[PDB]
């Protein structure tokens, strides 16, 4: 019935495990870059939240063959998640207790792109290959990570646009509630490519007007934001039952006290602030702590901001927790968002500090007499809150809270 | 607590609504044509489970500007399905009670191909417009459903290959356990296009041999079987909370016992046996009564057919259930296939009938001691069961009873 995390992997624009993320959260380190692709594509938006490592030969040439970016960031992630919960094969392999469930918010557009152009040149099917289905389908991440991982407990997708791995995470969760489960590793990846970027630089969702100064165009809250930065990565944790975690000795990050799951049914593309309220809401039916710091959503986009701030106004009233928009530093790996911001809401709760929210030069009218917190503060922390909202009016929050 | 299935909705390859869907399969009649698109694309597959329907001015322009043909699919199903419940919007719309779990296996390679291309092209974001990443995105199927139809509660996708409106309904049933939901419209859609359908042909997994008799290409468990044929189209059943819907009168088709989701942990784009025994039993546990009918996954393809009727001969061993495969007749819908056919079993079960396994010239000899019915058999059915696996291995069984 009680659900907690054992283990986390986290491949970002700020770190490429926990340790380096934790030096990045604390300095307040930049993770965006100028995108020569971006620029050679013909977008508006030059600026990345780009993954710095070379992945070649990180994964076994027979393994990574049906796997795509999104896919390839995710697995890398759950190694080391597997690690960090100390998990032995013998303990999470072939085991009907043991799931995942991960996923992306677009799949993979770069492959979707190549298949469709392959199939249009002089050597057709077999310039197509017979490994775009695994490397382009919806559920890849979780199909690319199940198989090699020997799990034989639930194994499929839960894409929900900008929310998917906070979706993901909290159908673990429920997973382990429902007593079908002991273990399941959550989480999700978000390639990053012009083929998917374009498409919100199109509809306008992207920065412009810092590609000359790329570690300023993420800037959540700030008077003069204008578009998100689109990112790239992924993460994972070890949801477990608790009986099973202290049964074994793991190590306990958090436990997952609250998820809330909503709908706005309202506008496509943007969101409607009544559904956020009440996904927050329901995340905190039941936990009689207080919210000591709120990892938002904030993407630095016009309307959604402080269409969130205006949400947590309603749901707190006149005693909102600290706030910090993550974003401004990492950028918006979208379907990978919601884990990794669990992730940097852990590192926090873990070392006690809550990350800046950076790059806020005019902080906007609206956000007055909110705290969000812009310096790296020192903080005994126990109960964190964490939002994920995606197009199609779907919302997310998490709150975990320290044992 | 308990879990009924109250109205469907379905535009398949097979008929445009459940009436017509059940004229063809008591009739044995096949969904399959010749594609001209296919075959212009350079495919050796030039067979389709096509959705004969111009869908024109069937949904609002606004709201039909941010979807896809997986989302058009799954949304005209939707409506079919909430007519068909008795719901009226003051009984479904606005309430945090009712949700929406949909998704589709691919999203949009269409779309995507098509900003990929728009982007390439002289005029680039101009040319992309703002309407290709919720068309696009994987989540695109229940977030454009959610949306026009004022949905509160639960709103995302699952996606798992070729089984995931399968997980899609048995995650619906979980909200209704957990006591989240109310009411939660489960299903899916899957666009037709050589975009994707080309992906499979480059990997084998499309039939090639009978392009000049279309109707006798699907040929599940059938000695010279070459693969299957691709299909497009959309489902939705309306899973309801028991008391809820006896307290408004609701008509009841059946009650869903079982849900079985498991993992194989072995290979990609290939089933191992024993996850799908496991599957099934996960589905059969506390179900003190017989599976009358199983209308099987047998997409008929050489591999997969025989290793599900391993897996059902383990099972269930002496004492096996009638089998069919309805995909014979209406072709491979992918990411829709499990909502289509669990309506198909719905409707054999709500009319007392068995659908016909056609196309078997010279029955494989694997299929040996089972009970492929194929003729279409009056009789009186009370539990049936449903199969739907996909890439990844990846693995859901549904079984559905009276009440
Ligand atoms: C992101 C947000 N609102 O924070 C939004 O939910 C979104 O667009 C996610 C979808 C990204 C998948 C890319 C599909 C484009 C082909
Ligand atoms: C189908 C099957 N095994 O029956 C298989 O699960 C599958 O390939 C489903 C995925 C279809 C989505 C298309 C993605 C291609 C870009």
């Amino acid at each position: 019935k009680r659900a907690v995390i054992t283990g986390l992997g986290i491949v970002s624009s700020i770190g490429n495990n926990q340790q380096e993320v934790l030096a990045s959260l604390r300095e307040g380190r930049s993770g965006i870059t100028f995108s020569q692709e971006l620029k050679d594509s013909g977008m508006r938006s030059h600026v990345w939240g780009n993954v710095k490592l070379d992945t070649t030969g990180l994964i076994d040439r027979k393994v990574v063959r049906f796997m795509s970016d999104a896919s390839i960031y995710a697995f890398l992630s759950m190694e080391q998640a597997i690690a960090d919960a100390g998990l032995s094969p013998e303990a999470y392999q072939n085991n009907p207790r043991v799931g995942l469930i991960a996923g992306s918010g677009g799949g993979s557009p770069r492959f979707q792109v190549f298949g469709a152009d392959a199939m249009r040149g002089p050597r057709g099917l077999k310039a197509v290959g017979p490994y775009v289905v695994t490397k382009a389908m919806a559920s890849g991440v979780s199909a690319c990570l199940a198989t090699p991982f020997k799990i034989h407990g639930v194994n499929y997708s839960i894409s929900s646009a900008c929310a998917t791995s906070a979706h993901c995470i909290g159908n673990a969760v429920e997973q382990i509630q429902l007593g079908k489960q002991d273990i399941v590793f959550a989480g999700g990846g978000e390639e990053l490519c012009w083929e998917m970027a374009c498409e919100f630089d199109a509809m306008g969702a992207l920065s412009t007007k810092y590609n000359d100064t790329p570690e300023k165009a993420s800037r959540t809250y700030d008077a003069h934001r204008d578009g998100f930065v689109i990112a790239g990565g992924g993460g994972m944790v070890v949801v477990e039952e608790l009986e099973h975690a202290l049964a074994r000795g793991a190590h306990i990050y958090a436990e997952i006290v609250g998820y809330g799951a909503t709908s706005d049914g309202a506008d496509m593309v943007a969101p409607s602030g009544e559904g956020a309220v009440r996904c927050m809401k329901m995340a905190m039916h039941g936990v009689d702590t207080p919210i000591d710091y709120l990892n938002s959503h904030g993407t630095s986009t016009p309307v959604g901001d402080v269409k969130e701030l205006a949400a947590i106004r309603e749901v707190f009233g006149d005693k909102s927790p600290a706030i910090s928009a993550t974003k401004a530093m990492t950028g918006h790996s979208l379907g990978a968002a919601g884990v990794q911001e669990a992730i940097y809401s852990l590192l926090m709760l873990e070392h006690g500090f809550i990350a800046p929210s950076i790059n806020i030069e005019e902080l906007d009218e609206q956000a007055a007499g909110l705290n969000i917190v812009t310096e790296t503060t020192d903080r005994e922390l126990t109960t964190v809150m964490s939002n994920s909202f995606g197009f199609g009016g779907t919302n997310a929050t998490l709150v975990m809270r320290k044992l």
